């Protein structure tokens, strides 16, 4: 029958619902909202003109993008189509929904573009006053000035949109980039942080990479252990792994004590 979840469990739609609909699109977010997810999960980058765009990558990815300025998007050229070198007026013209995704073959093919963060917010807020957000700052050290701004500007542009919409208390800012977490923690301490982890390491050695204890510890599912969950809980952290796409894996994790799930298939939770 249904997946049983504890009280206050956080069902997160990964990129809204990538398994079902083109990732990180208003269609995906609307579907996840209507399904009843707790949280819309999504990724943020910056255009040339300093608008916050919802996108997993700072470039148009070949898995999702049919063509840019007439060119077939492949592994060979995808990094040429750099969002940080493009004004949003140009970004918004490029379809990211009709191409078949080799890894999500049942995804619905519909016309879609990369939306502004502001549209995502204004869509979600119209539909729900209780929806939560988990937004990823897609920064890396090597990308500064090339793929996205410096840390302060990247974070400040995102935070400006959060404050404008008055969604601070329903917002978690997630990142792999410890620099973005440190900046957020010292400049905007009222916004909950999630620390994304994908490397080998003890929990202690991962946590020593930050100067503070974040709200959420968010590791690759393969890294999760009951011991680390219990340790994280004793520090007052919630544990929300990613990206978990089968019922049985979700059930195993729930039994170990996780506080939420990031999934491409949030419909798993509403299947009776």
């Amino acid at each position: 029958g249904m997946i049983q979840v504890p009280a206050s469990f956080d069902i997160q739609g990964h990129r809204g619902c990538r398994g079902l609909l083109p990732e990180n699109t208003i269609a995906a977010f609307t579907k996840a909202l209507l399904l009843g997810v707790t949280t819309l999960e999504f990724d943020l980058v910056i255009s040339k003109d300093n608008r916050v765009v919802v996108s997993h990558d700072t470039f148009f990815h070949h898995e999702i993008t049919m063509m840019v300025d007439g060119e077939d998007v492949t592994e060979a050229n995808e990094k040429n189509f750099n969002l940080y070198a493009m004004n949003y007026a140009d970004i918004k013209e490029i379809d990211v929904g009709m191409k078949t995704h080799p890894r999500f073959k049942s995804q619905k093919k519909v016309p879609a573009v990369k939306p502004l963060f502001r549209e995502l917010i204004e869509t979600a807020e119209k539909l729900s006053a209780k929806i939560q957000y988990n937004g990823e700052i897609k920064s890396t050290v090597e990308g500064d000035n090339i793929d996205h701004p410096n840390i302060a500007l990247f974070c400040d542009l995102v935070v400006a949109e959060i404050k404008k919409a008055h969604i601070t208390d329903r917002f978690t800012l997630q990142s792999f980039d410890v620099r973005a977490l440190e900046y957020m923690h010292s400049q905007y301490p009222d916004i909950k942080l999630s620390y994304l982890v994908e490397t080998k390491g003890t929990l202690k050695k991962q946590l020593e990479k930050l100067s503070f204890t974040p709200a959420v510890y968010s590791p690759d599912v393969t890294l999760v252990s009951k011991k680390d969950i219990d340790a994280a809980h004793k520090l007052g952290m919630r544990v929300i792994p990613w990206t978990v796409n089968t019922k049985e894996e979700i059930e195993t994790l729930i039994s170990l004590g996780v506080d939420g799930i990031i999934t491409d298939y949030p419909d798993l939770f509403f299947e009776k």
